């Protein structure tokens, strides 16, 4: 079963990850989410390690103004950033990505501590919230918002590394991870899952 | 020890993926280097499990002209892209990303046959090559040229995940890949691995 959307929150609250499920209409595909504010190096590491690795960071258009992150060019990439800190040094490791992703969220953000062009994909959601884009960009933030933190998510979508095949460079079987799969994965990790629509069916308790 | 020019070479025109290291002066980082032309869903997914899963795709500027692939504002990224092709869902699973990037090494490319922006990211090589800058960027067209291929190669860096943590969604000293490590990553699954310094050696006994 899904967990109960107020679960949800509490958790993100709580700093963990959250397993979403979009519409199978949509992607039916499920992301990682969590708050950016307070992302670990460690937990970092286990987002890429169980993901695409594309880490992508839900921001408001608010943030995108404040931030001087203009659209890159459907998702809304902004131009992408790594954090200007003595501490960085590629970019890529999940120390320098989790940082980045800290700092976007920092109350103190201000546009020059993001080197441009850098490893992580703010996206920009859309001003309406989930009821008007059922993406998992709008639920990272939705997300945000209802936990009470900072208006930046982190997300990435759970991909299906497929099997290990012994001493050979290749994957077998790979894949997205789908419907039941993403429950059973939420489970293994001591992690909540839910699905948008839940969550619309939770904000339209406020909205309508 | 690390592998002779000639025979990574070799193993490149074979479409196999090879460990190359780049300067520990500069990142001191380990890249899996494959060419993209005939990259596939098994192999992709194989990059993606064992790298940042944030995959690149080296290009000359001649394929950014062609393709029209402007800088996306130093790494030279160009805007990103997906395949515009039927089989496209997404644009992130290991299917999808293998194929824009063979779609991005095909004779026939053409502007539209890429999506702006997407889930894989072509970098511009610099005209001189590795000489010229001693990037894995440079060393993958470099390799493309070398083994006879399509001058598109597909690059990621390999980060060290860490170690499992059970039933928690964290990693353990998380990291990166560096020097022994790497070569004994490229051992256990049966990859070539070389220096971009010995790559300059080898092509400066051509070039001077």
């Amino acid at each position: 079963n899904f967990d109960a959307i107020p679960d949800v929150i509490q958790a993100f609250k709580n700093g963990e990850f959250v397993v979403v499920l979009d519409d199978p209409s949509r992607e039916n595909e499920a992301d990682l989410i969590i708050a950016a504010e307070s992302v670990t190096t460690e937990q970092m590491a286990f987002m890429v390690r169980h993901s695409s690795g594309l880490i992508c960071a839900p921001l408001t258009p608010e943030r995108t103004t404040a931030l001087d992150l203009p659209q890159m060019v459907g998702t809304a990439y902004t131009v992408s950033v790594d954090a200007e800190h003595p501490s960085t040094t590629t970019g890529i490791s999940a120390h320098d990505r989790a940082l980045a992703c800290r700092m976007l969220a920092a109350p103190d953000a201000q546009p020059s501590h993001f080197r441009r062009p850098g490893h992580v994909f703010p996206l920009r959601a859309v001003a309406g919230g989930v009821r008007a884009r059922r993406g998992h960009t709008e639920a990272g933030v939705e997300l945000c918002r209802l936990a009470g933190k900072r208006p930046v998510a982190v997300i990435s979508e759970i991909v299906d590394d497929g099997q290990e095949v012994e001493g050979r460079a290749v994957r077998a079987a790979p894949g997205m991870l789908r419907g039941d799969e993403c429950v059973a994965f939420a489970r293994r990790w001591g992690l909540k899952v839910c699905t948008i629509e839940d969550m619309i069916a939770h904000v339209e308790k406020t909205e309508g």
